[PDB]
């Protein structure tokens, strides 16, 4: 029996049951299921019958039910002897639910309406390791100060993580377990940290005190400062017994001075976050810096003085004692010029690999200074003024984004310089003098309108990944970029400015000159006319992204000039012609696509016709993507035209008929996506081969199926081929007749 | 009887029958219909039965049938004694159809496959005034040279317009009617114009000879030059008897010299088009210019010398004899600098109002020179390099676009300067010195990232319409633009660059300072956080476009800061909150919308809920647009909440139920759009008032209607309210049951 309404899975056994409009815990869950995800449904009541006979349940996720309060009876879960993880986020719960099972090691009640943390609801959960209560009372929510029963956490002697962020606390609760490794108290309205607060927490590796006495100017959320925008008050001995602290978060605590004695018994401190404070003075002096010879990451972002646009950044000499430092983040300090001598203190630190000066309104940099660091790998200068020479995710970081500064594919080639979002509108015979051996260069969004001519990158000739996106480049010279012999990836996306104008000349001939070029992105360039040379040619190129151009124009029926546009891409395996307004492709142009292709995307066009017989000329073709078109016709003889194709994507088309022996004899086809077409039925001979079907996935959701006895053949087929996954059966719905309408074809 | 499948109309009586998937000329056309539009259907055969009993037909449009050859029997139309205009474009016709009715005054056979123009098909059509045969053989189409039977047009003595463009002709046909006013022979492969060719065409006001011996370098279409890219050869006396010529089109005829004697007997010539020739030398000397004292429009665009980037443009002194000149178009000449003395010859011409220098790669202009013209009104400098100081529509112009240079709403305020698509990335204490009294200023797409501060426009303080779109403006000063006291329209669209960054400050306070500001466009700015002042305020503002911002964030449930964001817009009547990702609007924020509103758009959001009762606080509200959301619920008591609302737009929502007495008692509602929702039926009490319904339009197409006997009530209602137009009944389709599926609810 193919499972329903949940999708079950492989490896422990998962019931994927989220987001399928369920009203109750459905009663047809596989009795062998260990993990049940019921999140994002319309479930409103939970009782002792809800999970009965699912006694092997280890994890239940009920996050985000119902979608626009969850009712949980006392003891509702108390049966499930093996229940370890219970996730009850975003449920509008008024209280901790009563009579939870003592087997719990993980309980998340994030984003509910619980202002009372009691012994009654918690103190018995003696096996709890992770307890999450964040984001119950915050910002301008109408909510109550949170009452924590004295001693409530004391009995929890296995507790390693406790999160109370984004609740109104006022004080650090007394009588916390000495088992704690991670304590989260961000934005809890605590103004004073005493000596007793953390005294017995000798296993703590992480303490987050961010957002208490916040710096409120220009906050993107409702923000309540401490009287007079004063600092957090942290007793001299607050951290004296926290010898195992690796992580300390003091962002937006309105700090003006950092007491070096806070760090005296913290020899392992690794990551220190001091964002959104007032530490310009502390950065320029910085006694505390001497206490941190093992620090790896230091974040001093958004410490700018309101109203101030100083000429220079002022870094203490004491930064030279940060011997382990690997990353320094100095965004939002705000300054006009970076000179060589201003970073002297950083230049001997052996492991300093990332310098982040994002968002400083810097107008000029003496670039030669970067060489003098011992080993930079990521010089991040995005979003400055350099010129020619849930509202908030409770499970994310609130003060910044955690994404890599540089795209990992670009940074993997070596040393990276990101000058994106500046004003280098023209390079510059000497723009890149005195730089290291830059491998990854990001010049996206610099308003560049120059004609590149083959000499502009001559001082950084080993760039291997070049990002030129979102400029205004005038591609009017056949030698552009040819100085970059090692170039492997080139991204020219969103440079439509001159391609748009038919009366200026356009030259893409340089593409052929590269011997190592693997990936070229020409997307969203509105390319519809080229000058003299009408063809793209390269012996190396493996991937071309040609989405968001005008192949409808290039391949217009009355024009032969571009019918070989891609044929000289002799090595190509992956081609993307999406978003090109194509109504049909001339036969001859389709036949002139590279025979090497393994992957072809023509999705989101307006294709009314596809010549399937032309697939014969593409013996390596494995994936064909035709989603989002206006196709009506499937061939009845695919096996005559291909023995390679593994995946065929056809969702969002107008196919109302699957032909007799459609499947036959297409051995290679593993995945067929027919979702969102106009199929009313599927007849017995449509899926039939007497040969061996390797079909493992068939998508059918969003078809207007007629649920009369004519569906019974397909139903029988589903019974007889349990190995062919049909996902989201709850969305494989009857459109007709009216008694059936809305119901899954399976439940009939 | 409500008509079907066509929509009939008012004023002569129109059958709008286009684009509704018809297979035959439908037989249910109103016998009183004078004009029948059957274009864009799937019609494949036309016979003598097709229009029978539609004897009052004056005009038939069969353009673009079938959609992917039309068959017309001999004499098929010969009945229709009153047929004057027959439109048979884009039909893939192999021949002129035989036995057309001699009543024809207008025949269009554009874009067919007709290579033979015969007496047999044409010579009897003695009343023809306009005959269109263009675009039958062209570019790389597989087609034949066109054979014109000698004398074929001679018998057509009422012919005033003849179009043979985009066919292969080789020679001007002999024996053309002397009745001609307009002769179109563009791109006909004629290389020589003799003395006999136009000798007897003394009524001609227009001659188009463009595209014969074309200039082919960088053409955006297949283009065949005359041997050696030679010029068109026009005999000295070719135009000697064309005294009534007003329009002459010689674009792309590869002209290097213009013979002044061509214009000797052309005293009324008004518009002369000399685009895409090689007239740089002729522009600098230009004897022919002396022959043209009545010329109003002169177009010399794209006469650039390939490969050449001269410093200056060189205009003959002879331009000073163009006494009537009103517009001069000099795009694509290509030059580096415009100096005062270079336009001396233009400065005394009293009526010269438009100068177009688009697309010249101009780097600098001495702006003071514009003042010295007698009266410029449109100084068009778009798309240069100024710095801080159907494939082709057969019914359009092929060599340029015909749109206004400047938007008519901007140009209507007075003198216009369009500096769009340049590199004025910073203004400039002296940027606008020595200009006339500029009323309409276009600075769109100049990569501007400055902080405007209230002094930048002080030398052009009477700008009334200001276009700042598609820049990178840093709105970080409360005085920005306040020097512009007369400003009425301000467009700040697509300046999301700094609004996107939460950690920089953002200031929109200046808005309040203007006393005449009527229209403000803040669209696509990703606005989600502002500094200090959270409200937009203006006592004058009548229209705010706030589409493509983040009201979902601004109005987040946990934040009160922005719940009055628009309430200080005390005069507002039109507000656009589309494309703001709204899932719902807090009640209090909706109630704080200006009570003056007459027009409110919240389309293309994700609204799952709408509080209809809040409409009580908006007594002037006439149009509510909620299309493109996820609404399920309509109130049953609209009349309790509004007596003003005239138009309610709800297409593309999820409404499956119309309530009992929905219509009641909403006197004011004229137009209700319920297309593309989930209605299965409409019950009798849903549309029922015993009061007076002023409903004149009801849209229902794209609803999954169940066509059983439960539809009969609505059908009866349709019969009983013929005055309530339901458009596109062919698209008001049955989804169920399967016998009915696909069929219009009306035809059941
Ligand atoms: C103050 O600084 C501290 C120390 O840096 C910082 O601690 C980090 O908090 C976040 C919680 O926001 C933790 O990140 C989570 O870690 C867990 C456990 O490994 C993961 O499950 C989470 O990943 C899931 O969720 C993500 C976001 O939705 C998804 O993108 C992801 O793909 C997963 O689904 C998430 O990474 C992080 O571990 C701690 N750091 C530790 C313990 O070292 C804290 O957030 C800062 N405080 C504030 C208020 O900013
Ligand atoms: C050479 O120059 C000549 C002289 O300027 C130029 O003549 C113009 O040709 C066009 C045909 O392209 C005519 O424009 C049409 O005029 C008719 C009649 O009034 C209108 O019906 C047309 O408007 C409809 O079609 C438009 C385009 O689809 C729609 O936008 C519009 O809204 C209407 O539906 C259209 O305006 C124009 O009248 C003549 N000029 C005259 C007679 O003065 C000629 O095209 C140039 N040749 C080439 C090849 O470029
Ligand atoms: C221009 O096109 C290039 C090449 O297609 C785009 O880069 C590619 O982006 C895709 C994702 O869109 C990357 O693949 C993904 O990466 C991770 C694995 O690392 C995986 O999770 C995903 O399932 C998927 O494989 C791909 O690596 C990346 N390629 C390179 C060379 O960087 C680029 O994004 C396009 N540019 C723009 C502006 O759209
Ligand atoms: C920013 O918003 C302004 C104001 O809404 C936009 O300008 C307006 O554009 C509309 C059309 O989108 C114009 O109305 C139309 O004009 C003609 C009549 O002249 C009519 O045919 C149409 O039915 C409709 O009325 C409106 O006049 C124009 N307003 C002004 C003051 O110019 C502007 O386009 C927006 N900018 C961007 C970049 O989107
Ligand atoms: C080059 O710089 C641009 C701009 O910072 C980067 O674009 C960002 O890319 C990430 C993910 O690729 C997106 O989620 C952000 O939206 C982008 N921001 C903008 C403004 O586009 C780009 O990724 C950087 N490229 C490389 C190779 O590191
Ligand atoms: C200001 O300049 C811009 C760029 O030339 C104009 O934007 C064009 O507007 C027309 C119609 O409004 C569009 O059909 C074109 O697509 C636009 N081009 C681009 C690149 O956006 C704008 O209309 C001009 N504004 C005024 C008021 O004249
Ligand atoms: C109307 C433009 C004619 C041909 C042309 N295209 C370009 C272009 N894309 N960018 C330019 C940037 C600066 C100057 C000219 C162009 C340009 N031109 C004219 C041109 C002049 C000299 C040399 C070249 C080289 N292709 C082209
Ligand atoms: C991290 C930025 C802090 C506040 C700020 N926002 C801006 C901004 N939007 N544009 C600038 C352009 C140039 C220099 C600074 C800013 C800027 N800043 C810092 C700032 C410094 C001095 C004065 C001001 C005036 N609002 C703001
Ligand atoms: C710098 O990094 C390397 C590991 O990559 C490590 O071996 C060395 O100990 C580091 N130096 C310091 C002072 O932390
Ligand atoms: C073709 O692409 C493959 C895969 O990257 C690469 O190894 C090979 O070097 C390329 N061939 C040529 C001729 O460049
Ligand atoms: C498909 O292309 C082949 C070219 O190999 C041709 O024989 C056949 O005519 C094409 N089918 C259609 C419908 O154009
Ligand atoms: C300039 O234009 C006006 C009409 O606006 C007209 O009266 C006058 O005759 C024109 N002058 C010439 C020389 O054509
Ligand atoms: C309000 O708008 C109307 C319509 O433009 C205008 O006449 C009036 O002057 C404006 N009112 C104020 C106070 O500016
Ligand atoms: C609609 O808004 C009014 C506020 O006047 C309120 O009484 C009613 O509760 C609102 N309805 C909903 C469903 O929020």
């Amino acid at each position: 029996s193919r499972s329903y309404p949940c999708d079950e899975k492989k490896q422990s056994v998962i019931a994927e049951c989220s987001n399928r409009r369920l009203q109750e815990v459905p009663q047809t869950v596989g009795k062998y299921v260990t993990e049940l995800d019921l999140s994002d449904n319309f479930i409103t009541h939970i009782t002792n019958e809800s999970f009965q006979g699912l006694q092997n349940l280890t994890k239940i996720n009920l996050n985000h039910n119902p979608n626009v309060g969850l009712n949980i009876t006392d003891g509702a879960f108390l049966n499930l002897k093996n229940l370890r993880e219970l996730l009850l986020e975003d449920n509008q719960l008024p209280q901790i639910p009563s009579g939870l099972p003592e087997s719990l090691t993980e309980l998340s009640l994030i984003q509910n309406n619980i202002y009372n943390i009691t012994k009654e609801g918690i103190s018995r959960l003696i096996n709890l390791k992770n307890l999450y209560l964040a984001w119950n009372c915050y910002f301008n929510k109408v909510c109550e100060k949170t009452n924590i029963e004295d001693g409530v956490f004391e009995t929890l002697t296995n507790l390693e993580l406790l999160s109370l962020s984004f609740n109104s606390l006022s004080h650090v609760p007394p009588k916390l377990p000495s088992s704690l490794r991670k304590l989260f108290l961000s934005n809890t309205q605590i103004k004073y940290i005493s000596e007793e607060d953390f005294k017995g927490l000798i296993n703590l590796t992480l303490l987050d005190l961010s957002g208490n006495c916040p710096r409120c100017f220009n906050a993107p959320f409702p923000c309540v400062p401490c009287d007079g925008g004063a600092s957090i008050n942290i007793d001299r001995f607050a951290f004296q017994n926290l010898t195992q602290l690796r992580y300390l978060n003091l962002s937006s605590t309105s700090l003006r001075k950092i007491n070096a004695a806070w760090f005296k018994n913290m020899p392992h401190l690794k990551v220190l976050d001091l964002e959104f404070n007032y530490l310009v003075g502390e950065i320029a002096s910085g006694a505390f810096l001497t206490m941190l010879p093992r620090l790896e990451i230091l974040d001093l972002s958004f410490n700018y003085i309101k109203g101030s646009y100083p000429q220079h950044i002022n870094i203490s000499r004491n930064f030279s004692k940060l011997l382990s430092l690997r990353a320094l983040h100095l965004r939002g300090y705000v300054f006009q010029e970076l000179r060589e001598d201003d970073f002297q203190p950083l230049m001997q630190l052996p492991n300093l690999s990332t310098i982040n000066l994002g968002i400083n309104f810097i107008k000029q940099i003496d670039f030669k200074l970067f060489q003098n660091f011992s080993n930079l790998e990521i010089i991040y200068l995005s979003e400055n003024r350099i010129s020619p020479l849930f509202e908030f995710d409770p499970h994310s970081n609130f003060y910044h984004f955690t994404r890599p500064l540089i795209k990992p594919q670009c940074a993997a080639y070596g040393k990276a310089l990101d000058l994106s979002l500046n004003s280098i509108f023209f390079i510059g015979p000497n723009q890149f003098e005195n730089l290291p051996d830059i491998a990854c260069l990001n010049l996206s969004a610099n308003s560049n309108a120059q004609v590149l001519s083959g000499t502009e990158f001559s001082a950084i000739p080993h760039v291997k990944y070049l990002d030129l996106t979102n400029n205004r480049l005038d591609f009017d010279n056949a030698s552009a970029l040819t100085e970059l012999s090692d170039l492997e990836v080139l991204d020219l996306s969103y440079n439509s400015h001159y391609f748009r104008i038919a009366g200026v000349t356009h030259h893409l001939e340089f593409i052929q000159n590269f011997t190592n070029l693997k990936v070229l992105n020409l997307s969203h360039n509105n390319i519809y006319t080229l000058t003299d040379k009408y063809n793209l040619e390269s012996k190396s190129l493996v991937e071309l992204v040609f989405s968001g151009n005008r192949l409808d124009i290039l391949w217009n029926d009355d024009d032969n000039r571009y019918i070989s546009i891609f044929k000289g891409l002799k090595n190509l395996t992956r081609l993307d012609l999406s978003l090109n307004r194509l109504k049909h492709i001339p036969n001859e142009a389709f036949l002139n696509l590279p025979a090497s292709l393994t992957e072809l995307h023509i999705n989101d066009n307006m294709l009314k016709f596809f010549n399937w017989t032309l697939l014969q000329q593409f013996p390596r073709l494995e994936l064909l993507d035709l989603r989002g078109n206006k196709l009506l016709f499937l061939t009845d003889s695919l096996s005559d035209f291909t023995s390679s194709l593994r995946t065929l994507l056809l969702s969002h088309n107008r196919i109302s008929h699957l032909p007799s022996g459609f499947l036959s004899e297409v051995s290679s086809l593993k995945h067929l996506d027919l979702s969102s077409n106009l199929l009313k039925t599927i007849n017995k001979s449509a899926l039939e081969t007497k040969t061996t079907t390797k079909l493992s996935m068939l998508e059918l959701h969003g078809n207007p199926f007629e649920c009369t006895c004519d569906i019974g053949d397909f139903r029988r087929w589903m019974d007889e081929h349990l190995n062919v996954k049909i996902p989201r059966l709850v969305d494989v719905i009857c459109a007709s007749p009216g008694d059936q309408r809305g119901k899954s074809i399976v439940s009939l």
